[PDB]
């Protein structure tokens, strides 16, 4: 149920469920000694750990076929070594993090926009993949719970009829969903409206997801020493444990997975064995895949060669690996050894400080900063020679030295400067910090219960991290922005002079992005305007400025050519609508398929309707007639005015650009703003105007003459309007859409008919051009679209 | 591995495996009392039997989706209530019988040729279905054997490594088969050459076959009272028990299924419970589906309405139901009750006699006789009022009275007369009789072991059944057959006068079929010749005459219009090749796409090559030149002559039909036989003749003039040659073909180039016409095609 959590109480409720889960871990693990857990790790039958490596390998092979199946569903057949990597390194993170910037979403985006998909199709790949895992895990858990409510029924002393009956309830619900969605037929089960694929496709997907959950239950089943349950009893436990640990949005499914397995198997087998198998499960299944995903980038970077997809995936992988590294550092700083460096109960507080600093550096590394690289490299080095002095500890030292190795290797990857601390907060990284802190508190209360200042110090360090986490332009800038609009390309940005939109610049001075702030996030207007080389340097700087004041950097109507370095900044693009573009050198007045426009023009030829080519100083002759016709087209919509879209009643902006008129053979009845550039390379309009002198036979010639004059000056093409998205592309959607995409199309049919319908643009036979809205920080474009909307109105 | 058993040692080896299995049943059931088994049937918790009915219902719902999936694979989308019936009544028989006339094969044929498929596609439906069940049962048993070699490992005291290792062996073999057959690529694993379908199709098929085997293991698992194993342990037992009971070709998988489950679960649970669950399994899963399949025909016959498919399926269903009825009669005659009608150890021998008589009547009813109806109806009535007098016995009396009800209902279904006993033997019905006899011997040795004349009497009755199972035409007939060729239609049958082919007739006198005998089977030549109404009456009479001398009634080159009542007789059609037909009223000498023939004719115009229109009495001028040119075209192939195909060196047959010649401008160098009828409705040729005066430029005009003269007399069309089957239709094949179809195509490219290649026929631009060979008795067309072949040569 992605893009439905619209809150910060989701961030609070996630760590609430983790607090309840960790309290239940400490409840269910009373009479176990930490020394006994260390004993059971040190004696664990190395054939069993090798077999756990084998089953993790089979699990990630099935995850590769999840995604290859997804790409065969939407027709986009991509080559296989560029899909094995982008879904062996999408589940190496998705099994670890579930945040905005670190999830399956913001890695499929960053690894497929570089690879060659369309952002209207990565939201099909992601959505089919997440329906695949969720619905397949529900079917698999409810079928393997159906066959055995007796091998696991009495283990929690719940009778076999009830545990089987809830599995029959889940299977009846999912059979109802499939039988509703037999042939198309989007079935609205609530907010989310599933539209299941072919029966030949969800069955292949069900095999792939059942082999995934089988070879990921068997990783833990080989590590549990000689249970009183078989394989499938443990498989029905595992498909409830994962089925709740991913249901509660916790990072990696940490606490809920742990507490379900401890609550289920402590009655069966010895609790030290289950803790020693769960810790050695989290290592083998959630850290070894990160290490292999890192090394298969770094080795190919040193030395067939997939350096582009490695360059787009390495910050995400390192930022998801540093978070588990920080969990390991804090959990191994709190658990004691006798010989400790009292460097001058407060001497291992340096190590916990380094661990929390490196997960803050992980939040930096996903944002791909430079201070993140310095802090993470040096903090890992300090942890290296302040943890190697104690013992050998090949897991700790080797894993952390691998982090240092990779992070020295990827220095040339990124040099982007910003302030590591001055970004305020996301909904997810607070959950990361708080899960590390609360898990550390539970490790401390767990360990020193059999045999403080360090506890109070770790809590005070976490509170200091929380406090540090808590821690229109001048007419010269507007005129210089107008000069940048002149001396460069796209003429869409002639909405620059109307004010109300803050304008930042670049260091080169010839590039700008135009703001606008509505809620907890400020948006943009068209696209960064300027030469090509100043745009990617500025597309990061915008988002850095947006996070610098604790806001999200939504975009609006961006180009498909922008995507290749738009998605690198952490921008989930979304399909919005297509912008009608008519090339002018490939145009004829009737041709074979333009004569409807010729007859509509000749409808106004007999009226003799005319035009104006007037100047930026030709205001004082027209202005009160402009006021009265403004009253008319405000009476057309019955008095509701919009910003961010058109030019309002403006004494300067209306007379700013050269405009053009519909006449009463000399008397102004309707006008039109025309928007050019100095470079003569592209021109546009924005507004059409109604009169009580123009019926449906003359909704065109006021604009047809403008098209002919823009042909007459010698422009290359012409950006007329922007249309909402058609019914055939409302057909091509994804399974787990919700009210989000419906209100994308409602925003389409709500704000894009103030100039004309899609068929009205189609009357001019245009070649369409898609425009997107990019959203920062992995948040819902329900929120982003409404932040655009309430800034329109 | 169908169409590879080519023997009677398969029939011997099947009952050998059943003898070993029944001896192992009697071995493993020493200390069990028959009274205790009756106790455990009478106390069996009626909720458990209702739940077994539910799981049988789910199993046959999945069997319906086996076949609906199969019909969606080959594109032929058929309506669903005509597929639910023809695969709820194809597995109601296939789970009971595995013979020639009673299997999935000879019910898919009889229920799809009526329904609307092509016999080149029912051999795709059948073959995809049998690969589906076999390969899916192997994958399912090897996967559910993989997860648990510990819940069922020590039950037979075999260590868990070996039972898991053979499952890894099976899964590695099947993964090798799939990875070989990724994209097309027919992988020859031996005699059988699997070519697996789409990954989107065998996965859906794997779900359907795993839900089948799950809901058929659970029918028996609900009947076993409180095992020491879970569900999936019993599922891994069941997928070995079925996986060997269908591997050994035994009817219903009787003895092998029984002995595997007794051998596996007698060590776990009490043996009386396993016998009481296996008998009540065979009832619920193999007799209740026959009863429902019968009643859903008979009720719809009395009263939406599918009377055609019921009329084609009811004899197969009744003949597979009477066999289990006979097993029940013999097994309930041997098992004793105290009060018995001593009508005057030999008074219940009447009941065993009635049971063996009714399974002989079942062999009659599949062949759809009339004495079969009389013997089966009256023998069931005698069993009714000589078994109802003993006790109530609602299962026995109700089941048998249902048989009497259905068989009175289907009197109007069939009235076909033949001798019920005088058919000699099939490979399968001897296995039916012998499995009933040996199972009866084991029931007798089982029951009277705790506490004979009846045993010796049952053995003598079976030996009497075995002994009773052990129990060119005149020139008037040839000339009358030539008169039937004259006064009626197809001119293919002008091979009638050459002798060597026995000619039977009909009772109406104006219809005939022409024999030819090679091995243990005699074949036919073209098609029954005559009016339409005398053909279906004769198409049964041919097969009755063939079984009357203990032989199989193969056909050769039959029409697609014959299939609708050809498949009713029990004739598995097979695609053979297409017969080139050129309509003459829709023909032009060059048109747009015939001018190659015009230029090839003008190649011989400058030679001035000519023809003959000579008579049946114009022999004595040409005959020695015919002898020398016969020496030439015997020197063409280098001296190897064929029967059954053309006219040989014949003093009567060569001069019989009007022939036509290639000349040395008057001197005979090459001839051609031309074949007409009196009705002027269709004409043909058979033989083209080589000369040492005709190169590749004149392989045509000798025949082109014949085509023009057959146009000139005024015929409708022209049966020139018969071509082998093309490469695109050697592409459209089925998965479990073997050397059979390969030698069908080898027979094609081996015997059909003595007149010309497929492109040689394509030079004349023909409209193709498929011709089939029908095979009786469910036997392989390897055998039938070679019986045609060694009668050609
Ligand atoms: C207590 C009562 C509550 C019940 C109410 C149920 C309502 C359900 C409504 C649906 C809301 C879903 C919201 C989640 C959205 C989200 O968060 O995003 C999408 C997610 C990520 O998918 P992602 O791509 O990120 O992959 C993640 C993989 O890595 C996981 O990782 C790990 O946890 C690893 N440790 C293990 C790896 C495993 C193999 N790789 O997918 C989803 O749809 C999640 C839906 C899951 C639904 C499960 C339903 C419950 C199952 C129980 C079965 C029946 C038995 C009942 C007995 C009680
Ligand atoms: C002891 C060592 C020997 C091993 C050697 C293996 C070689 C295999 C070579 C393959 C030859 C196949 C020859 C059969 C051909 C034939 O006869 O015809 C095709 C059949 C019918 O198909 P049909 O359409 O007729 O349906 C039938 C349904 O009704 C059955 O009925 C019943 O029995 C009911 N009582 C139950 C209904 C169940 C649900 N409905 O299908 C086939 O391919 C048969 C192939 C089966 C292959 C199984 C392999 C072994 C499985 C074991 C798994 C691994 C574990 C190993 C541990 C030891
Ligand atoms: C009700 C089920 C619902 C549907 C789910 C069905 C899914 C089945 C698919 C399972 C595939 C993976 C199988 C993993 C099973 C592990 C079995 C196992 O326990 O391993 C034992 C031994 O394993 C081996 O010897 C090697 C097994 C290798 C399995 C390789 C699988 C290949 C076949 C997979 C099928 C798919 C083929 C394509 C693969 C890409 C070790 O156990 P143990 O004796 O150590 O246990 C005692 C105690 O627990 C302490 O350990
Ligand atoms: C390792 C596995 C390999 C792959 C196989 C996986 C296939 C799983 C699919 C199974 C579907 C059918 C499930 C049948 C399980 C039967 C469970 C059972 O035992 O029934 C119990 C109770 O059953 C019920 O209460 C009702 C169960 C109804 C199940 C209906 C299945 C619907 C869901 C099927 C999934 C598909 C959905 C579409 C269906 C067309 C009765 O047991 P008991 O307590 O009597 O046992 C004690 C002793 O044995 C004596 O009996
Ligand atoms: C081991 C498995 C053994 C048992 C498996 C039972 C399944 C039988 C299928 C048999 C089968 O394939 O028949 C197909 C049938 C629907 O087919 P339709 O006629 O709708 O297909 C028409 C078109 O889809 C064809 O293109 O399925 C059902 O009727 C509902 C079954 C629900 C079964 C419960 C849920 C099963 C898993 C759902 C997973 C969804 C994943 C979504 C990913 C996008
Ligand atoms: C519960 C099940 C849980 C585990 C299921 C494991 C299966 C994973 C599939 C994952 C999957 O679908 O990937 C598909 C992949 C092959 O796909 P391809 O790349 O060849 O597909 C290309 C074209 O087929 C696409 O049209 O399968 C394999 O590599 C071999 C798998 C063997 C698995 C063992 C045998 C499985 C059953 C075979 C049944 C054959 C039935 C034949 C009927 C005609």
């Amino acid at each position: 149920l992605l893009n439905r959590y619209r809150a910060l109480i989701v961030a609070v409720l996630t760590v609430a469920v983790f607090c309840i889960a960790a309290y239940a871990i400490y409840d269910l693990t009373t009479e176990v000694r930490y020394d006994d857990v260390v004993h059971a790790l040190t004696t664990t039958k190395i054939s069993s750990v090798l077999l756990a490596l084998l089953f993790t390998g089979l699990s990630f092979a099935s995850l590769i076929f999840y995604d290859q199946n997804a790409l065969e569903y939407i027709g986009k057949r991509l080559p296989f070594p560029h899909v094995a990597l982008t879904s062996f390194s999408a589940y190496a993170v998705g099994n670890t993090a579930g945040f905005g910037a670190l999830s399956a979403g913001a890695i499929r985006y960053r690894a497929y926009t570089r690879l060659g998909l369309s952002p209207d199709d990565i939201t099909r790949v992601i959505a089919f993949v997440t329906l695949a895992f969720g619905l397949g895990l529900a079917s698999v858990g409810a079928m393997a719970l159906l066959v055995i409510a007796d091998e696991i029924g009495p283990l929690i002393s719940v009778d076999g009829l009830w545990l089987r009956l809830i599995a029959i309830a889940i299977l009846a619900a999912l059979a109802f969903v499939v039988y509703a969605g037999r042939n198309g037929r989007e079935v609205r089960i609530g907010p989310v409206a599933v539209r299941l694929p072919d029966s030949r496709t969800w069955s292949r997907q069900f095999l792939v997801t059942a082999f995934d959950i089988a070879a990921s239950a068997s990783v833990l089943y080989v590590l549990l020493p000689e249970t009183s349950i078989g394989w499938p009893g443990f498989f029905a436990i595992y498909a409830i444990a994962v089925g709740l640990g991913v249901l509660s949005h916790v990072p990696a499914g940490f606490g809920v997975f742990e507490t379900i397995i401890i609550a289920w198997l402590g009655s069966s087998v010895n609790e030290d064995a289950v803790l020693s198998s769960l810790v050695l499960y989290r290592v083998i299944y959630n850290v070894i895949p990160l290490v292999i995903a890192i090394a298969a980038i770094s080795v190919a970077e040193l030395r067939s060669s997939m350096r582009r997809i490695g360059a787009r995936l390495m910050p995400q992988l390192l930022s998801a690996f540093a978070l588990l590294l920080g969990m390991m550092l804090v959990f191994s700083s709190v658990t004691p050894t006798p010989d400790h460096n009292l460097i001058v109960e407060s001497a291992h507080f340096l190590s916990s400080l380094l661990g929390l600093a490196i997960i803050v550096a992980a939040r930096g590394l996903s944002q791909r900063l430079d201070g993140a690289w310095w802090v993470s490299t040096f903090s890992a080095l300090f942890a290296l020679f302040f943890s190697l002095l104690k013992a050998i500890a090949i897991v700790e030292a080797g894993l952390l030295a691998f982090f240092v190795f990779s992070l020295v290797v990827s220095r040339r990857l990124f040099k982007r400067p910003a302030s590591l601390l001055n970004q305020t907060l996301t909904a997810g990284w607070l959950t990361a910090i708080a899960v590390v802190c609360i898990g550390a508190i539970v490790v401390l209360f767990f360990v020193y219960r059999d045999v403080a200042p360090r506890g109070l110090r770790a809590a005070l360090g976490i509170s200091i991290v929380s406090s540090a986490i808590a821690i229109p332009v001048s007419d010269d800038a507007v005129a210089r922005a107008v000069e940048i609009v002149r001396k460069q390309g796209v003429a869409d940005a002639n909405l620059v002079r109307m004010g109300d939109k803050s304008i930042m610049f670049s260091e080169k001075g010839d590039a700008f992005i135009m703001y606008g702030k509505q809620g907890r996030s400020w948006i943009a207007l068209f696209d960064p305007v300027g030469p090509r080389q100043a745009l990617p340097d500025l597309i990061w700087r915008f988002v850095e400025t947006a996070r610098a004041a604790g806001c999200r950097s939504v975009f609006y109507q961006i180009s498909p050519a922008l995507l290749s370095y738009c998605a690198d900044a952490g921008l989930r693009a979304f399909k919005l609508g297509e912008l009608a573009v008519v090339n002018l050198a490939n145009f004829e007045l009737k041709g074979g398929k333009w004569a409807n426009l010729r007859q509509t023009a000749s409808r106004a030829v007999r009226d003799g309707l005319e035009f104006a080519v007037i100047e930026p100083q030709d205001i004082p002759d027209v202005l009160d007639q402009l006021a009265h016709v403004s009253d008319t087209w405000l009476a057309d919509h019955n008095a509701k005015e919009k910003s961010f879209s058109l030019g309002a009643f403006d004494p300067d902006y209306v007379c700013s650009q050269p405009v053009g008129v519909l006449k009463k053979d000399g008397k102004i009845v309707a006008f039109a703003n025309i928007l050019m550039t100095e470079t003569k390379e592209e021109g546009s309009v924005d507004l059409m105007r109604f009169s009580p002198d123009a019926p449906k036979g003359s909704m065109d010639f006021l604009f047809v003459q403008i098209l002919e004059y823009l042909k007459g000056e010698g422009f290359q093409r012409f950006n007329l309007g922007m249309a909402p998205l058609s019914g055939m592309s409302r057909r091509e959607s994804a399974p787990v859409w919700d009210r989000v995409g419906g209100t994308v199309f409602e925003h389409g049919e709500r704000f894009y008919n103030f100039k004309g319908l899609r068929a009205f643009k189609s009357k001019f036979h245009p070649e369409w051009q898609p425009r997107y809205l990019a959203v920062s920080g992995g948040v819902s474009p329900m929120i982003a679209l409404m932040d655009a909307t309430f800034l329109i109105g």
